[PDB]
């Protein structure tokens, strides 16, 4: 009358590892009969350790994904959505703050790929002191947001008034879709139609390349970006909360500042971290799942899960901010009124592909393409005709659908 399941997940580290150890003793503790075993798996072999198991019928019960990586499981039919929507019954969907849940929406909309523990999110990050040495209050729309960067130019000296992603890269695809969505400009309409060639989609290119004019010139991905905000190039920077824990390290959490890309609405990027549930196990090995990862979500548990990463990932359940593992971290203290002010824009999480309550899984295509981040690319840095450019992108995700 023993059960055992295996969680698979990518923390390699040993520390996190001895805090995943930790949350499973305290979990085995609370319900003899099941056994959790760890199965580490680095980020890089995820894929291919995933493919490998369920070929052989040895995919493990729970394992931690992101949310695109979800899609693609998910229409391989490798989810076991029953189990999954069992757990948000178990907790409620309130639990979760809101704009959470819609990302992992199933493509059908009526259920959910996986259940939700951390989330990174993306968006303006300044110094608030270099903004005060201009003469200049934090911008709120994109027309504040282009004057400011142009006050803060200033080639002659090497210095710009943002960093803005421009490589050939999903960074640049993920940054130029929060002006994008926050134009109300989606890649996809509700009918899962690719819709790239679009009145709003052009405007969002058109003031991506106006802002452009005021970044670093040539092909900008992730390390030109970080390098040139930690160095001060650039006193603006479009970037993931993980520039968080660098900021710590080299330098003054105070003097950050954190907007979010606003036109029509306010959008910022996110990525969610999940655990799902597989499908086809045997029934006590479902139901064990299933109590692992509502275990998990109780507060304290899911408080240890995300303090793996202070700073970076962001709790996506409303009980982590009440909790002591919360509220004593050395690094949340450090931070200020910042990790409430990115709680608080959880609401505002978009991604493409995401429309409604409909994820569509041909948004993994779309992304594995690069179409999207080469065509801001081309007329960004190219200085390529902005509405050919669209209208060839447009014609080549047809084709490629
Ligand atoms: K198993
Ligand atoms: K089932």
């Amino acid at each position: 009358t023993n059960v055992s399941i295996e969680f698979m997940h990518s923390s390699v580290e040993q520390e996190r590892q001895a805090v995943i150890s930790k949350l499973i003793a305290r979990f085995e503790k609370e319900n003899p009969g099941i056994t959790v075993k760890q199965v580490p798996v680095e980020e890089d072999a995820y894929n291919t350790k995933v493919i490998t198991l369920s070929r052989s019928g040895s995919l493990p019960e729970v394992i931690e994904t992101s949310h695109d990586y979800a899609k693609v499981m998910d229409k391989e039919q490798l989810i076991d959505r029953k189990a999954v929507a069992t757990v948000i019954s178990n907790v409620g969907e309130g639990a979760f703050y809101d704009g959470v849940l819609r990302i992992v929406r199933t493509e059908d909309g009526s259920a959910w790929t996986g259940v939700p523990v951390s989330a990174w999110i993306g968006g303006i990050w300044y110094r608030k002191d270099v903004l005060a040495k201009a003469g200049l209050e934090e911008p709120k729309n994109w027309q504040q947001l282009l004057d400011v960067a142009q006050k803060l130019n200033d080639p002659a000296n090497k210095k710009y008034g943002i960093a803005l992603p421009t490589a050939e890269s999903v960074l640049t695809e993920q940054s130029f879709s929060q002006f994008a969505l926050s134009n109300q400009a989606n890649v996809f309409n509700a009918e899962g139609k690719i819709t790239l060639d679009t009145p709003e989609m052009m405007q969002a290119l058109t003031y991506y390349r106006d802002l452009t004019a005021n970044t670093m010139p040539g092909s900008n991905d992730i390390m030109e970006v970080k390098d040139a905000f930690m160095n001060g190039t650039a006193p603006m920077a479009i970037y993931s909360t993980y520039i968080l824990p660098a900021v710590i390290k080299e330098g003054d959490p105070k003097n950050v500042g954190f907007v979010v890309p606003t036109e029509k609405n306010s959008a910022v990027y996110g990525m969610l971290t999940s655990l799902t549930i597989t499908a086809g196990q045997k029934t006590e090995e479902t139901e064990a799942a299933e109590k692992f990862v509502t275990f998990m979500e109780q507060a304290d548990n899911i408080a240890d899960w995300v303090m793996m990463s202070p700073g970076a990932a962001l709790p996506v359940n409303k009980a982590v901010v009440t909790t002591a593992t919360w509220k004593d971290n050395d690094v949340i203290k450090a931070l200020g009124e910042l990790p409430n002010q990115l709680i608080g824009e959880l609401p505002n999480i978009q991604v493409f592909g995401a429309v409604g309550d409909k994820n569509f899984t041909r948004m993994g295509d779309v992304t594995g393409s690069g179409v999207v981040s080469s065509m801001v690319h081309n007329v960004t840095v190219g200085k390529a005709d902005l509405s050919t450019t669209l209208q060839a992108s447009q014609k080549k995700l047809d084709e490629l659908i």
